[PDB]
């Protein structure tokens, strides 16, 4: 659990470094390590379209595996400006490299909702 | 993660002891608190029906909560001798108590898929 960015109670983390102000570009957000373990293997991922508004704890689209089927909760309220295609297309690289080449979206955000630093997300997780 | 009994890598148990005879006797079947962490607040249980036989390895069921749908994997073949209708009524129960009071069902094994220790099922999700 990478402590360079912010997580939630939901399963997902966001790159602002906990603390820090909200910055001035696009910041991407993914699926922690213990989403991954808890889904097995990645069969299908759905995401918001590059342009959508999202909003801080609304479902805004899917992960899913051979055997569950999960709603991905908006970190942050905002625009969408970029979506890990190559993510999509193998969701197999996202159970990889959670925090890397497995990361799904950037948005630019207006407003963030609860978020948890790596301790907390670790503790919240019996780690 | 109780010592006492086996687990699967879709994150439930089942109570057989590491290393048991599969026994004579109707053996129960659950979630682990992996499980819970990862679902969150649980809303909707379906378990199989009293009487039907599963099959180790197919889907057999389901836990549901606001954000998630995730499929029961049997741990083991066998015919479905008792389900909690406690915990089917009451959902939030599986949460509070999910090797005690939240388990789902009991079945009478012909054969077991593959099964892990505590230890085993601790060190595959780094707890």
């Amino acid at each position: 659990i990478p402590g360079d960015r912010s997580y939630t109670a939901d399963h997902e983390w966001i790159d602002i470094a906990p603390g820090a102000a909200t910055p001035d570009g696009p910041v991407r957000v993914g699926i922690t390590s213990v989403a991954v373990e808890a889904l097995g293997d990645l069969v299908f991922v759905q995401l918001p379209e590059v342009g959508e508004t999202v909003s801080a704890g609304e479902s805004c689209g899917e992960v899913e595996s051979t055997k569950t089927v999960s709603d991905l909760i908006a970190p942050a309220s905002g625009q969408i400006v970029e979506v890990n295609t190559a993510a999509v297309d193998d969701p197999a690289t996202i159970a990889t490299d959670p925090y890397g080449a497995g990361w799904l979206y950037s948005v630019q955000p207006t407003a963030v909702g609860e978020l948890l630093t790596a301790s907390e997300y670790a503790g919240q997780n019996g780690l």
